[PDB]
């Protein structure tokens, strides 16, 4: 491999969290089942995708940051675990004994989990990155509204950064 | 330019924060909609209206400060950004990959974002100031009221303060 | 004026919160009304009401103190600021504009404002003593309850103490 | 009293002269009669009056400069005295056994006259500031004019400026 | 921008005063009227012209001076002011409550004022300056001759020279 080509942290990008995706949290969700399953690669960042059209291969890790957008009369918690690679994720993958974070329904501030570059190699190419590790949202406890009513489908925002350790290796065509 | 002519901070203006302007936020509301566009203008702060009143010309950023008056049992963010000049504000403006603050409904304290002057010159003049930042409040997950009732337009109140690097340049007929 | 005659601070008294008035926050409320009108004066602690039936004139400051009896799941806030002698008060008055603090319906820790005396002389007089500031509590976004019914009244105690600065001046007839 | 709100002197308000009023001379005025009573207020320079209008309260001196439009060929002085509060000002008050400075009709450079704040309180409050010194510019030898024509009305314009120890107190709705 | 390319001061040019233009002071002149409106260019000192010919694009100010050719026996004075950019210059422009000198017309010595360069850019380019101050001349006390016949059109002759900050930036064909 190369060098580091995205030295210099404070470079706004990488020191600010933007918007990656958003998911639903239903009522009627079985408390061990799976939500918001993804996978580390460069196109989870806008500008993080933008020089990954730069520059070929990268490597290190991924900061997650998950906003709930949900009451304060609300119960149940969500479980964040990084799967390592070669590991088969579907039903039947029990999130609970991996390192893990706890999401609160009710949670004011939002939860930060660091999503580390659990690969072989040094880089992962741009084209075919290999064995990349995955973050899954299994729920932990499910949705309890005390209410009854149209409110059981509130939704999570998914905020994303890269880390202290990523940056790109070699440039081409972008 | 000139010298800076609001020098030595601690003078309760500046200081402290006041009022500005309240806007409401509806249940009803599309999750990407804008909500408050305010623009970089003296005519924010009433201490800084008068002032400038006073003075031709002024340079340096303002500090803005965002109250919710909502339920502890309500759900959905605001999402606050400092939008570039240059860049056209509108339907499609997505404002969450810009450097932005999450300001909850159920949120006891209340959240500041800092909105720095990004000019082109020394200073903005008084009868025209040229490229100025916007701030927009747009939304983040919409108003979710688990009850159902009159209760669905609740209101926020910004609060606003000149910043330490707020000075004004020229004195003129006040 | 003489020397200071409530030195020592720690003394039990002017280092512990008693209490002062209790009043009403109604949801009925228009969003810039004034309630809880009250003036720079030692009948507000009783322990210094009964020191100014000991001495003869006054000085210094008063800390006041609002403890808010209300729910959870409570909206809007109350502003509270120190009038400046001079100024009328009255329907009109705008609060928001003055150094304030903001208390919340739903605070769980009682909110505290200090009120200097602003004051043209060295000590107010116990018969008559003249200029003297007047905390005003008016209302920041009115009270919103979410469910309908009888509760619509929820009350603040206020909760007072002399301040670092306060003391008596003369001694007289108690 | 609260904390000086006008410090850092250095701010070309409070450190250039400004023009306050223009009064006219004659050459047929009686040699001990009164021309230009003017107040300590803070209605004498603008940025002062702005500032006045901005603050509840002032404090400290005023700096007054005259500037003489007359001829190099004219005789006769001018004598101005900063007259103490509680001394009534009329027909009969002699001004010249008062601390006074002599402004010559043909004085080249302006004459400077500092009018302290001779107050017996800390501030003057807006609405009503109490006792206030008076300047006065009573005649010391009258015109004379050795031509005889139209040249008989010739008249002296004042300018003023917030001295050292000029500062506001406490803030208010500008 | 470049560098400075007018350094090293001591160099004849921009050490000494040099005819810009002569005005005319009538008696009849009422006393708010305006006489000699000039605008910052680097067509007021021949040198600076004819090196503004040679480059492209100036900054810093311009030092300007004033001999008045008028009697001993005459009166009234002259203001000078630097007006800033975006302040519409005409019919009511009050020029005595900006920053300003006073020109006597039995003036000895030759009064001098500085007009710095009031930029909101870094230069000003030769064939579009841009925002640039106004330098007035308003008159402060009309002329009054005491004598009457044909001697009431005195007149004053500006001199100029580049101040301590005057530098080209830029050079170009001649």
């Amino acid at each position: 491999g190369g060098p580091p080509q995205q030295v210099d942290q404070q470079e706004t990008w990488r020191t600010n969290f933007y918007y990656n995706d958003v998911f639903t949290w239903s009522v009627a969700d079985a408390p061990g089942s799976i939500l918001y399953t993804v996978q580390h690669s460069p196109q989870n960042n806008p500008f993080t995708a933008v020089l990954s059209q730069m520059y070929a291969g990268w490597a290190g890790g991924m900061q997650f940051r998950f906003a709930v957008a949900g009451s304060g009369a609300f119960g149940g918690r969500v479980a964040a675990a990084v799967i390592p690679p070669g590991i088969e994720i579907g039903p039947g993958l029990e999130v609970r004994q991996f390192p893990h974070v706890v999401i609160d329904a009710r949670s004011l501030e939002p939860v930060t989990n660091t999503m580390p570059d659990l690969r072989p190699n040094m880089y992962h190419p741009t084209g075919d990155p290999g064995l990349v590790p995955t973050l899954v949202l299994a729920v932990y406890n499910a949705l309890i509204n005390p209410f009854g009513g149209s409110t059981s489908a509130i939704q999570v925002t998914v905020e994303t950064r890269p880390s202290e350790d990523f940056e790109f290796v070699m440039i081409r065509a972008p």
